[PDB]
């Protein structure tokens, strides 16, 4: 039953591997599972580690982890303040057009209320972007307690993504995470407890509508990649990832007849998440996050995880973060 040291730095390191490989096919619709795995024997086989870069994606999950280290009770204002610097610092990573803003708005004066800037995005509509969900992992990964990974969740996303879409998104995928932390479930009962936590959540009801269409498709068999991209998505937008993220975090526990068997469960879902296209570094961030979570460490290979950007720094952060998990029990 109860979390281990290799679950927690699994599912760090699996969204930092979800990133750093998403990353080298970002916003290219159409990518062939061929040009994927093509991908992944270069990589095993280069000899200089760190060669691949994170993006945003890894930039804010850093700075929730600093804020959640400093903070254990959790300090919105203290994580505003770290997006922000993290942001001033590095502003090349990859950020959204939209979220730019909030930090400059942030950096300012101007704003005592540190949620005020996220509520102007869109003429006051907030963003619906999934960088509220690619960043929240680790709130699971702090708080073993359901209702205080909701509400930080929540809280978290809220700092940059002020519609319900947004923020509704990233409420999913610390939920997501949660549950694949919390024992090894079967697919089944993993999906009954989401969909019952997002109907209450949310009650159309549009993450829950996906999440159903997700259950229909795990009943079938040789579903179409572009089924799944028509149905779910490979967007921006967290309705139009998330929900495509747990597919293919659900859909990589048994084979895949396109992808070798000589790969494991995580590896697969990686390969199977950027197969998808679109936002491959967000998508492969969550979906590599779930699937750390569930599978630990183990799943994480020496030939993949020497090949990103801050390895060593992430695999420490689990500790810290692992840490206060145990806190909390
Ligand atoms: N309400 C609304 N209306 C119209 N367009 C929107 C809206 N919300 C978001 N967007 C679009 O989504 C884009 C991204 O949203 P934003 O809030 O700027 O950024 P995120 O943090 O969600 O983006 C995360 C993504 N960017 C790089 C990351 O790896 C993720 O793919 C933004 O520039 C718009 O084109
Ligand atoms: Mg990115
Ligand atoms: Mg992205």
């Amino acid at each position: 039953p109860m979390v281990s040291l290799a679950q927690v730095r699994g599912a760090l390191c699996g969204a930092l591997l979800g990133d750093c490989m998403g990353a080298e096919f970002e916003g290219s619709d159409a990518v062939e599972l061929p040009d994927v795995l093509e991908f992944v024997r270069l990589l095993e086989k280069e000899k200089k580690a760190g060669t691949l870069f994170y993006t945003d994606d890894t930039a804010m999950t850093r700075a929730v982890i600093q804020s959640l280290i400093a903070k254990p009770d959790f300090d919105e204002v203290d994580m505003a303040k770290r997006f922000a610097e993290e942001y001033k610092k590095e502003p090349t990573r990859g950020y959204g057009a939209g979220v730019v803003q909030v930090f400059k708005k942030l950096l300012s004066p101007k704003y005592s209320d540190v949620f005020q800037p996220a509520r102007e995005q869109f003429d006051g509509k907030g963003s619906y972007g999934n960088g509220g969900a690619m960043r929240v992992a680790s709130i699971a990964l702090a708080y073993p307690n359901i209702q205080d990974v909701i509400k930080f969740a929540r809280r978290s996303a809220q700092l940059t993504h002020a519609s319900p879409l947004g923020y509704n998104g990233a409420i999913l995928q610390a939920l997501a995470v949660h549950f694949a932390l919390q024992g090894e479930l079967k697919r089944d009962t993993f999906l009954e407890q989401l969909i019952g936590e997002m109907e209450r959540i949310e009650g159309k009801l549009p993450f829950c509508s996906r999440l159903k269409k997700i259950k229909e498709f795990l009943a079938s068999s040789n579903v179409p990649k572009a089924d799944i991209v028509d149905e779910l998505g490979h967007g921006i937008a967290a309705l139009e990832s998330v929900p495509t993220a747990i597919y293919s975090f659900l859909h990589c526990m048994e084979s895949d007849p396109d992808i070798p068997d000589l790969y494991n469960n995580l590896q697969r879902t990686i390969i199977y998440s950027i197969s998808l296209g679109g936002d491959t570094d967000t998508i492969a961030t969550m979906a590599g996050a779930i699937a750390g979570a569930y599978y630990g460490m183990d799943q994480v290979t020496p030939s993949w995880k020497r090949s990103c950007e801050a390895i060593v720094e992430t695999e420490e952060s689990a500790v810290k973060l692992y840490e206060l998990y145990c806190k909390q029990l």
